[PDB]
């Protein structure tokens, strides 16, 4: 049915929240169906003291899962790639087992270490240390096949960035171009999203952009300016650069059914358990809210910046917050927050 109005008093009092907690800057759009909503607080950089604004591009990193789901979807409906096919299949010799099929490298259920929990134990020396370097699909899996399997394929839920390292992998394997193109070709220039790149291994992001700030795993501990670096170590995964009101506009038009098939579209909803007022489908998250509706969506996690970019079921609203600093869970879980004004309104 009709949702509640937005509560952008709401809104305004977690913006204002996450910045006592230690982000600089934070901001949500809500697009609701033809009536924009906007707020931000604080500074796009800390240093020269310019105001963050929705207008201001940031990383989106794991948000780039559904940018990747989406283009292999459309394979799908092409004919050029079968979700219950093996992996190995595509590309031979790849995996050391036959049976881990797309459907679960798409879903989280494939087994794959991710190998992040080898890169980041250590926050600031993992950044530093991969900031600046240029890793090949081949260079991260072989990093996630160093350790074993964590459970049989299609067995269970465990969320790993190596699933879409092969995600990307695939996609250039059967189409022949860098993924950069067909991102660009599919969803970018159809949707006419002037504010989306995936630039990798470029370490500027162009244009107006929000800086990122890390948070170091020491309470107290000075501020990392992390907005400069290839995340070349997430590529399919979380490299894509967006800004608010293109991750509005890329989720408003997957939930209402003009990126791929009916079909297809339903496949991707088809919801694994995470917990228990969340669900996973094919590079997509379900989040149930607490006045008793569901929004879709992803969210995103890289050096600096946390975003949540959800839509309601048929697309008529969507929301993305950002708030321009990571490794701090207080803000992580309070950003969450916009989520139930944005589409519970006011309690
Ligand atoms: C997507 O963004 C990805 N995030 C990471 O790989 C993380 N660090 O990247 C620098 C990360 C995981 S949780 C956290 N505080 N940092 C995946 N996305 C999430 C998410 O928070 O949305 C995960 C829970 C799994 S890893």
């Amino acid at each position: 049915a009709d949702l509640p109005a937005p509560d952008d008093t709401g809104l305004q009092a977690v913006l204002h929240t996450a910045l006592s907690q230690g982000a600089p800057g934070a901001m949500v759009r809500v697009d609701d169906n033809g009536t924009i909503h906007q707020l931000s607080e604080g500074v796009a950089d800390r240093a020269t003291g310019r105001a963050i604004t929705t207008t201001d591009r940031f990383r989106v990193g794991s948000v780039t899962k559904s940018f990747s789901a989406v283009v292999l979807l459309q394979l799908v409906d092409e004919g050029k790639l079968d979700l219950d096919a093996s992996v190995n299949t595509y590309l031979p010799g790849l995996l050391p087992d036959d049976r881990i099929t797309v459907r679960q490298v798409m879903s989280h259920r494939s087994g794959l270490y991710d190998y992040t929990n080898d890169m980041f134990a250590q926050t600031v020396p993992g950044f530093e240390s991969v900031r600046n370097k240029v890793f090949s699909y081949q260079d991260l899996i072989t990093l996630s096949l160093k350790h074993g399997v964590t459970n049989a394929p299609g067995a269970a839920y465990s969320y790993s960035n190596t699933n879409f390292v092969v995600a990307g992998m695939l996609i250039e394997k059967l189409t022949g171009h860098s993924v950069a193109t067909e991102y660009q070709n599919r969803i970018f220039t159809p949707l006419n999203l002037t504010d989306t790149f995936y630039v990798h291994p470029d370490t500027v992001i162009p244009g107006t952009h929000a800086n990122g700030y890390l948070t170091p795993d020491e309470a107290g501990g000075a501020l990392v300016d992390s907005t400069e670096q290839t995340v070349s170590w997430a590529q399919s995964a979380g490299a894509v650069i967006s800004s608010t009101q293109d991750l509005d506009t890329f989720f408003s038009a997957l939930m209402s059914g003009q990126l791929m098939s009916a079909a297809q579209l339903a496949q991707m909803q088809q919801w694994t358990t995470v917990n228990s007022t969340q669900g996973y489908g094919l590079g997509l998250r379900r989040r149930d809210l607490s006045c008793g509706i569901s929004v879709y969506g992803h969210t995103g996690t890289v050096q600096g910046y946390y975003t949540y970019a959800f839509a309601s079921k048929d697309g008529k609203r969507s929301v993305t917050a950002l708030a321009n600093t990571s490794n701090n869970v207080n803000v992580l879980n309070t950003m969450a927050r916009t989520l139930e004004s944005a589409f519970c309104g006011k309690p």
